[PDB]
Parts: C-alpha cells; structure tokens; sequence
C-alpha cells in the first residue's frame, strides 16, 4: 500500500512544526487496519507512542455520550421527546424541564454556553446551576456549541439506565463496541500506558476534574480501540442489535446549520465534500458563537462524519466515509489546529482512491 506514505507525508510534518512529542494515526479501509505511530508518549520517560498508549479524546468523548443515549432509546429507557424532570426528578417546572433531551444532545436550548463557569465543581452546585437557567432565544432555533447541554443528556442517559455514567460506558458501551482499552478512569493496571499531554509551554500535564466531564470531554483510548469504534461506524449490521441501533442513531442528521448537518454528537455532511466546507464546522462562527438552524432541506444520499476534539494536552480528530468503507483517527499528545487535523485527513483519505 501507500496508506503508510500519505500518512507520512501528510501527518508526520506537523510533529516539527507545532513541536508535538507524539502521534497515532489510523486508517481503516475496506475492513484493513493501519497504524503509524510516531514520537513518545512521554518525553521524560522516552517512552514511544505505541499501540498501547492512551490518549485523551477531549470532546471525542461526545460521540460516546451520544452512542450511550442511542442505546437508551433503543432500550425503551428514554425518548428524545422527553424532558430532565422525568429522570432528574428534583428539576421539574423549572425552565430547563422544558427543554427536550435531543435539544439538549443537539446544543440548542438557547442558551448555554461552551463552559460551565468556573465557580460551578460540585454535583450540588451542578444540581443549582441548571434551576436558575432562563431562556434567551427561542428554543430550539439557536445552535450554541455547549459542555453543560451535552453534559446533562449524559447524566439524564445515566440516570434511566440506573447507573453512573461512568459505568454505563465502562460496563455497557465499551464492551458492546468491542473497545477493550477505553476509560473514563484509568484504571492503576494501566496507568504507566496513559501518556502525559503537553501545554503550550511543553510541560507534562493531564486532564483535571471538572464539573461533568465524562459525558463532555472525559474518555481517553487508544489507537487500536477508535479504530474499533470508526469500524462499528461503517457496520454497525455485525454488531449486537442493541449497539447497531444506537450507532444509526448516531448518524441521523438533525438540522442544518448552512453546509454542517447536526447529528448526535458527529458532525455530517454531504459526500464529496469540499476542503473549506469541513473547515467552516471548526470555525469561530460555528463553535464559539449562537448561529441560527434551518431543517434539513437536502437531505444527502452519500453522507461524511466528523469530530474534533481537545482536551488541554491532547488533540484528536475522527472522519469516516461509510460508502467508500473508509476513515482515519489522528491522536495527538499536543493540540495542534482543528484546521491542520481536517487537512491532512482530507489529503489522505481522497488519494486513497
Ligand atoms: B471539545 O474539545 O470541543 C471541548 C471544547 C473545546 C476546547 C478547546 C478547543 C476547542 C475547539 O477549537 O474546537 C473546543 N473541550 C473541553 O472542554 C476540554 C478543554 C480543552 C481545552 C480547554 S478545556
């Protein structure tokens, strides 16, 4: 193949040039697997990226979340129609109990933020902050990219199926997936393959405690497993019933915002797509700012999917193309630009042709 000299070509530059200690990247086509590994997981360590490092997949971690609340629709535990105060019985009448949970998975209560503020850490202050919430456009008509709206369709999925979120993954998700080395928590045994993310200033750091992380940013994998997880993306028909179901769900687009379709938690998008079209769904006008929907019109026949993701050490990127039977996983132990990340897999992934 050529798979290993487009990903060099394309990929491995960006090392130098944001000066990133390590890189995993992966390449799925027509069922072959491919990995490149490239640098260390840990720099003090001089310990090499392999296919037992760890990485952190930042907002990556949404596609889990979304996965999670397509097999509890699956299941009959929730419906999308439903409300908070259905499960979170303690938020009833409050004007969150009137926001939908797909308006919540699909960040368009109107308005909520990217972060919850700071001040906000405890689960009672988590339970406080969401009853003083008010609108300010009309629901439903406003996409806000938001942690907090996407954080409580996680912990709303969790308490339906009875358990937290955390075991929902760990015990139900992961394994129906087949994903054999992903976590919300690291366990001791596997401590020494996590590997340290990197700042600006290059100095060794991983991701802090935050008001609910796991269903926002908080998984971390490895190479073997996204490539698992991008696998069940192009043929959910193998997998069990209950997880096929739920991966579909995944891929039903939403709304539109211009070129971007919304589905639960990828971004999707007509196939094939133009470069600046995958770049416009990471620029400051779709993730920072309110930009108003509009339904679906064109509905695609060939359709693409991605997401972005960081974490303050990590960087990761996930595309696939399921009627080419194709798609790439970049995992980074430095952020590097959302638009680097799109580029390099848009090269790769047309000249395999
Ligand atoms: B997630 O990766 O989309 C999410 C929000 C975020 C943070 C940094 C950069 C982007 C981007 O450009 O798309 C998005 N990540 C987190 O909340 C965890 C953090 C990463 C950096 C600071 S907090």
């Amino acid at each position: 193949q050529e798979i290993k000299k487009l990903v060099d070509q394309n990929f491995k530059p960006l090392l130098e040039k944001y000066d990133v200690p390590g890189m995993a990247v992966g390449v799925i086509q027509n069922n072959k697997k491919y990995e490149m590994y490239y640098g260390l997981q840990s720099v003090q360590d001089k310990k090499a990226v392999n296919s037992n490092t760890i990485f952190e997949l930042g907002s990556v971690s949404k596609l889990f979340t979304a996965t999670a609340g397509g097999y509890a629709k699956n299941k009959g535990k929730i419906s999308f129609d439903d409300t908070p105060g259905k499960y979170w019985k303690e938020l009833k009448n409050t004007p969150i109990d009137q926001v939908n949970l797909l308006q919540l998975a699909t960040y368009t209560s109107g308005n909520l933020a990217l972060q919850f503020p700071d001040e906000v850490q405890t689960d009672q202050q988590v339970l406080t902050f969401f009853k003083d919430w008010k609108p300010k456009n009309p629901i439903g008509e406003y996409r806000q990219y938001s942690n907090p709206s996407i954080g409580l369709f996680g912990k709303v999925v969790a308490l339906s199926m009875n358990k937290p979120f955390d075991q929902v993954l760990e015990k139900t998700i992961f394994p129906a997936l087949g994903l054999k080395h992903s976590y919300v928590n690291v366990p001791k045994t596997q401590m020494q393959n996590y590997a340290f993310g990197y700042n600006q200033e290059n100095q060794p750091i991983r991701v802090n405690p935050g008001p609910l992380d796991a269903p926002a940013y908080g998984v971390k994998s490895t190479l073997p497993d996204m490539l698992s997880f991008i696998h069940a993306n192009l043929n959910p028909q193998k997998y069990p019933t209950d997880i096929q179901r739920a991966i579909n769900e995944t891929h039903q687009g939403r709304y539109q915002v211009n070129t971007m379709y919304q589905a639960l938690g990828w971004e999707e998008f007509s196939y094939p797509a133009t470069l600046q079209t995958l770049l416009d769904s990471n620029s400051e006008q779709i993730v920072m700012k309110p930009n108003k929907v509009t339904a679906i019109s064109k509905e695609p026949s060939v359709k693409m999917y991605h997401k972005t993701g960081s974490t303050s050490g990590f960087g990761t990127y996930v595309v696939f193309i399921p009627k080419e039977n194709i798609g790439l996983v970049m995992l980074t132990n430095k952020r590097i630009p959302n638009e680097e990340r799109i580029k390099a897999a848009y090269v790769v992934l047309n000249a395999i042709k």
